[PDB]
């Protein structure tokens, strides 16, 4: 076995395919499935599994009463077979915690899962299923991290995390780490103002991260990382398709180097590929709440101010809640260019949902076709009514 | 590991011993068992499954109410080991969507799994559990297959698809796939005048297929596949002895080149292994409705429109439901022929048992001996009568 | 992988230590554990196994009314792993029917299932999860076989199967497989004068099964085969500690060559090890019906009908519910010496405990020991009100 | 594959990260969890797994009525993956019995569960998933064994025995093993006067027990054993910082060859890390009962009759139940040290919460780290009402 090296470029995009559905919440309606959140996807080099948060609970079990809870001592990354729901008897607990990431490096697979008081949160590094470093809070404010699949090349596997203010400017650090150990570490640089939760995707021209300013933009974040050298940059994406949630409304002018302003302290984890003229960007549908998802054709999106879009396809209705998305590509997968693929969350249960009194979610998941493929949307599928 | 080659002729048929029976629906009155329909069989070169299209949602989960559904977003092809009943937590995920085949190549499995809105669906073809290749809908019609497995010769599976009216001629296309890969496609020949649902088998003469005119004919069409030239040809079985449900009575001259009339828009899934005078054919008892099921020796029966049946085994009785019926083989098995095999889908629930309101089934399964074994029958073997 | 020979002798019997036990019955209160009766060990060369007839439902599923039934559609060998419990979810179907053994051969397992109604009865065959061979009833009344495992010598495994009256002379065949295949087949002969349900091992001496005489006699026959001649001969056990239940009490003079009188039309599946002066025997402790078990070492049981108990060791006690007992041994366990093993069957449920409407088991197994240990007494340990 | 050898040294100990915690109690509110107690970690070179005694049924079983009972027909070790749930579907049946040991010597592991009645117990010696040896009861008094796991050297490992009185002096053996074969025992030596449940660990300077003294002492007695010898020597941590519970209040002096006073036959099963100034000791918080848990920095402990904490860290909180905790670690991680790890059993139920008829509990591990992080609190986390 060898580490694998980014030597591809992406996959024409022309439309979206469906990759991945687990109706979690459907089944947990009757079968012992785990609460969770924050999910997202991440391949082996022989298998591609479903990964997030579970909460320690089942969906009909009494404890899930009050899961809408972020950090608790209950949490842990579990990992589970495609397309397969979060069950007791499936679920593979990679390392316990309330925030993750977790990517494989051709070798072996890293997880990294933080826990702890807010004050007082460690990050451990696992490599191939054992613990090997360990990092403290650096600003004793919820030391955090991606919530989806980091990336590797040639063993060095970049980790963005923040640890300090959502409202305001915290402490954001990339990590680049290799079989579990630390290489180096360095402070954020470039134009970015806030970064939370980075969604990244990996080709030859390196490490691209799309993240969240949840201070003042709403526009996204890009953190773009070398993982030769060992370096980065960030800027903002200039497309005026603003793409967090909630947001103001698309203008014509957006914003390359600062947040577009219009909602401050609020924000929802997303992704984009940026491409050139193959950039397709992600975003609800609804510039109020995490319903709907849609993809949007936006030649330029991170460069060009003025772009808008030229084509799109639709995910999720926006009568349907979503909730976070984010990327992963089947970085082993045969042929000469990486297929871009994303999850969406589809969030289930509180605040909007507070009949019943737990928070859950089931995943969707699409990857690129080079054809142009008809379209449908893809509900959580579940109704309240019948947990009442 | 090499890819089969169809190199033996079919064992000799002087009776059915019973292969695998899953009692799904007995066990998920207690037990979180997936609602599925549609289900086939299939082998890799080690190991036998069970595959079928879930509904996403166990029989005693509420969400099992409705699931009449032929075609929603919360459906996915699934296989699990062979006789025991699809679980949530043993069953695993081929792909997402709600029409499907499979067939291993003796290196990797290829499985196709349709999905999207009536006029906009779209087939993905995984190879070796990734997506390789995409097939937009050509006639916009509901784009549809086999729902059986599918046979492969050097690497090359053909496949046979329909698009279009399941009331009137419509778009069927032969496509030859390998390692997932599209090699060539062609439009239906010959004098089968409509195609639904083939049941296909690999022998050295090569791939023969038995379908379903849903349009006018109660009789069978067949498509022949050669694999190597990747060409076909198609007609219906000559013989007088009427294998689609419902059907009018068996007259003494059968059709070779059109359908055999008497009822109209309607049918059922099934299957036939054509093989001069080792021919067999499945077929309901009732000439009216999916129940029971039986197998009536027939030589000649493709060729031959006077030939009546010599022999026979009842499979289920006609007191019992039946359903879909498919054919499949143990191509790694040891010895000098293929034994031919088939499993019947015994379909319990809606719309001929309204008292509940999902829709499931069990499977059972037969292979060929050539001893003259005893015969019984195999019920599904649920009680009705629990579930309210 | 070579074919496993019968190379040593039984390891000395001093005591017996416990083995496995799955405490099924109390698990099944509250899990998905499948009903089972006649229920066995047996293991291949990295793996040991328990094994039982299924009835196709969970215990506390409403298809368990009525499981006192012994042959339906529904039942099928099952195998789970040792000391773990028959649940939905970890039970593999080695095959479908109502009557069953199995056997590994040092390269792979065979199994036989026979199934069909009373008058037209099958056995299927099957090698390394494939089938290969069918057998036809030959007397239309119950084909019908061991319950418990096959042993192999050289690839080549002996199996007892009885077709005709359980009341009067039967007709007992054994037939000798290879990789499934039958080699030879020869009808019973020797002095036993009924056969049922033999419980067979091996060691250098050839193979031994202890069986049961339904018919006349309490004493218990034996049937000793060569399974490189292929060859076999059969007489009873001489001792007067008798064996079989129901049962007369023990006189002072057995019987070798005919049934010991007293109780007709009835009796248990038992076994026994005979080995000279380390012989030891299986019975329940009541002479009325299957409660209890014990050991008791009786040298020379097979040869002198004046041999009486020199030591034992109690099992079950009497006051609880016991049932079929076998013999296993692992034959690919380190050592010089073969480690006699056995099973209990621990009935629960009618017509003993009819308050329930199903009859179920658990198992406890013990091997040999060659120091003397002290004992214990295994009961299945589930209330029955809890099921009420 | 090579029988593991003791080679490296303790990793600095500066802090304890998170390692596992399964949440079973919560969990199994809504699942079929095994009801469980004196659980343990213990690896393979390829897996770490969670260890424990069931009780032969599940929480909400209503056979978990009256699972304070300690020793029972229905117990037996199982172990099941790091961090999820003992679930009847996914834990593994090692051996039969009421208390055990087990431990992976680099080749294959070996699993001791002892079994029988007060009077008449026996150990039996599984090695590589097969029974090899037995031990009779010597002193006819609950013969019983550590409670987590042990330790090899060179292919040999031992283990501590005690058969006899809990109140007063009892025989305490040390075995030692390879392969399951006893190559030697030794009658207990040294100024330990009482000896229970021992926690074990391996270094390069040998192999370290620390376990409990029932009758006087609420010092640990420490047994500290050369594996190539065959040897060993005993005495108890100096320390007046005392770890057993319940115990009177930390003095200024210790006892290194006697029981410290205060407390009598009553105790808990506790481990230490004695390494010189990296000497790390575990407790309960509570003096009175078992609530509570932290490790204290206490540099020569086991030598230094005057030693006071210099450092510490809070495992779980004084208002929280914890129970038994133990010594384990990861022997065959990468590095030049090894990593020190421990588990806490969380007891839920009786006699402390007797609300509800069951006891049972879940697990938390941690594992040393380099780094001085900070630290949380990791509870059990079920509500007892939601049981009611
Ligand atoms: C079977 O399946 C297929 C495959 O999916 C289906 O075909 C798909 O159909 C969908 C639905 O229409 C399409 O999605 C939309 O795509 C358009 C972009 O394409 C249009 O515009 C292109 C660009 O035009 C500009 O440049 C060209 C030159 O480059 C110039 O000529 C032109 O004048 C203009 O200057 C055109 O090139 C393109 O034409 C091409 O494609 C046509 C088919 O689409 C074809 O007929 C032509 O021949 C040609 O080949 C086409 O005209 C996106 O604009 C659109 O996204 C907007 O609208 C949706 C609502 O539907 C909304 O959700 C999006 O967010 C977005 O609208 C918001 O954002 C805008 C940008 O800021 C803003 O301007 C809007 O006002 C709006 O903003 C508001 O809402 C948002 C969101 O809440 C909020 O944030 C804001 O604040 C504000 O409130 C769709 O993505 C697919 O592209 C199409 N795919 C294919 C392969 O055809 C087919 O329909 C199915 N069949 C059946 C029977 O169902
Ligand atoms: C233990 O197990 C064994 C093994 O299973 C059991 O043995 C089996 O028993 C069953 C039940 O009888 C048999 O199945 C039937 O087979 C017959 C065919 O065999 C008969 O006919 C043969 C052909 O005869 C013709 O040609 C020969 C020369 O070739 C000529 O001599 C003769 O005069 C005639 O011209 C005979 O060769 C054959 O004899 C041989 O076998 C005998 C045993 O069967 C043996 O005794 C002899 O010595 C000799 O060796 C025999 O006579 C099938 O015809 C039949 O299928 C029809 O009937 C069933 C109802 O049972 C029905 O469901 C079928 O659909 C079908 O009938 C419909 O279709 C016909 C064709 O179109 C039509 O003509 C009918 O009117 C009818 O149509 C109506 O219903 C259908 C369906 O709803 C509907 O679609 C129509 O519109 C319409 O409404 C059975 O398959 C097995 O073959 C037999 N197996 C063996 C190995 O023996 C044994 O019974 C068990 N033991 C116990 C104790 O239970
Ligand atoms: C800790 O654990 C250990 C290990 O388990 C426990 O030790 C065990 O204790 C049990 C219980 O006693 C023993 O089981 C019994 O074994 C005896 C056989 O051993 C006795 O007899 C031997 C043979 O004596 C004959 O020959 C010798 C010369 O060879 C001659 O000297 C003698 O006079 C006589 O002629 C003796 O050798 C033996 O002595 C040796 O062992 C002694 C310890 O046992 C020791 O003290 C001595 O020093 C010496 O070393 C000993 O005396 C079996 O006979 C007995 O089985 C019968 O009884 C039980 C009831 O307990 C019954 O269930 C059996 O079915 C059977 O009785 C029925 O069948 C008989 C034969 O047909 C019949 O004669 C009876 O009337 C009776 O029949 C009735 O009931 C049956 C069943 O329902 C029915 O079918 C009939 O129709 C009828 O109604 C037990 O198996 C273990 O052997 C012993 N093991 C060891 C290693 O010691 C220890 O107890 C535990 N400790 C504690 C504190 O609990
Ligand atoms: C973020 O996370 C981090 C990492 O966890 C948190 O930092 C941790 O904070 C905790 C809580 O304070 C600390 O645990 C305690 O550690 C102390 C030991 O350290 C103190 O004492 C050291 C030794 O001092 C002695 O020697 C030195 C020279 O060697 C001499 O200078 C000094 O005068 C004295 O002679 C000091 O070296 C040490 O200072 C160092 O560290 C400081 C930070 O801690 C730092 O500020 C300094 O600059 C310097 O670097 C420090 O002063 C333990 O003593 C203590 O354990 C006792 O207390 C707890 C209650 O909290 C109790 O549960 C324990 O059982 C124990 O107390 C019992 O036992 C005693 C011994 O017998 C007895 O004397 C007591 O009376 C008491 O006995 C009673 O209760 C018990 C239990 O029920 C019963 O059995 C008895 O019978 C009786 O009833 C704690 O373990 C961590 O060490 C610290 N870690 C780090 C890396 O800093 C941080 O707080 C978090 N941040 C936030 C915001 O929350
Ligand atoms: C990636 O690059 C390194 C260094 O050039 C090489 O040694 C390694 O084999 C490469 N990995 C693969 C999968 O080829
Ligand atoms: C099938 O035929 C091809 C081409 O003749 C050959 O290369 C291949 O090995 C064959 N497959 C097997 C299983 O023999
Ligand atoms: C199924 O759904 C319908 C509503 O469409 C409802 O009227 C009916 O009662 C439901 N059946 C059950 C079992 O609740
Ligand atoms: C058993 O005997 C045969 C023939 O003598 C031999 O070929 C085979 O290898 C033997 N099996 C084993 C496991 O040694
Ligand atoms: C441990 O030591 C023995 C004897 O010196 C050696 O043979 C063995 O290989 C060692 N084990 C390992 C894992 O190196
Ligand atoms: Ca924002
Ligand atoms: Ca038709
Ligand atoms: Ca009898
Ligand atoms: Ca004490």
């Amino acid at each position: 076995r060898n580490f694998n090296n980014l030597t591809k470029g992406l996959c024409t995009i022309n439309s979206w395919h469906i990759y991945g559905k687990d109706n979690a919440v459907r089944i947990g309606e009757s079968s012992d499935v785990l609460v969770t959140r924050e999910p997202y996807v991440s391949c082996d080099p022989d298998e591609c599994r479903f990964y997030a948060l579970s909460q320690g609970t089942t969906i009909r079990g009494k404890h899930s009463n009050g899961t809408i809870h972020d950090r608790s001592q209950y949490r842990a990354l579990i990992s589970w077979p495609l397309s397969s729901p979060p069950t007791v008897y499936n679920s593979r607990v990679e390392c316990i915690g309330w925030s993750s990431t977790s990517c494989h490096d051709g070798k072996s697979r890293m997880s990294i899962c933080i826990s702890g008081p807010n004050n007082n949160a460690s990050a451990v590094v696992w490599y191939n299923r054992r613990p090997v470093a360990e990092i403290n809070t650096w600003a004793r404010n919820i030391l955090r991290t991606q919530e989806s699949e980091c990336v590797c090349h040639n063993g060095v596997c970049p980790v963005v995390f923040t640890d300090g203010s959502a409202t305001g400017p915290a402490d954001t650090r990339i990590y680049y780490f290799k079989e579990g150990k630390i290489l180096k570490w360095e402070s954020l640089t470039g134009t970015a103002k806030h970064i939370e939760e980075c969604s990244c995707y990996g080709e030859r021209t390196g490490i691209t991260c799309t993240c969240k300013d949840n201070w003042q933009g709403s526009n996204r974040p890009v953190i773009q990382i070398d993982p030769v050298a060992m370096t980065h940059t960030s800027q903002y994406i200039c497309s005026p398709v603003l793409t967090d949630n909630p947001r103001p409304n698309d203008p014509n002018i957006g914003k390359c180097n600062d947040p577009y302003p219009g909602n401050n302290n609020n924000g929802v984890k997303g992704f984009s590929y940026l491409d050139g003229a193959n950039t397709w960007l992600g975003r609800t549908i609804s510039t109020a709440s995490r319903s709907g998802y849609e993809m949007l054709k936006v030649p330029n999106a991170l460069t060009d101010d003025r772009s808008k879009p030229i084509q799109g396809q639709t995910i999720v209705l926006n009568a349907d809640w979503s909730g976070y998305s984010g990327s992963f590509m089947d970085y082993w997968a045969e042929g000469d260019c990486y297929r871009a693929c994303f999850y969406v969350e589809l969030i289930r249960g509180r605040p909007k949902e507070d009949k019943v009194w737990w928070t859950s979610n089931s995943i969707v998941s699409m990857c690129s076709s080079t054809e142009f493929l008809g379209q449908w949307n893809w509900p959580d599928g579940a109704k309240i009514e019948y947990f009442l």
